[PDB]
């Protein structure tokens, strides 16, 4: 459903690897939304439909790069 994840983007550092997320993402059935910020880390995007697949996370390993939450509260 429409589900958002915001979190934390690990390993980030150069090249078309961080919005490359995002263009692969526009593929999962679930994609209703996607923003990376590429200079204060976060992603948020909500990208589940029946269900929430691993593909949230796998769609990061592509990039190099790891999924962590952002956190105090």
């Amino acid at each position: 459903m429409a589900q958002t994840i915001n979190l934390q983007l690990e390993g980030m550092r150069c090249a078309a690897c961080a919005s490359s997320i995002e263009r692969a993402i526009a593929k999962v059935p679930g994609v209703q939304s996607c923003q990376v910020n590429f200079a204060l880390e976060q992603a948020v995007v909500s990208y589940h439909g029946e269900t929430t697949p691993q593909i949230l996370t796998d769609a990061v390993e592509r990039a190099g790069y790891h999924a962590r939450v952002l956190k105090q509260q």
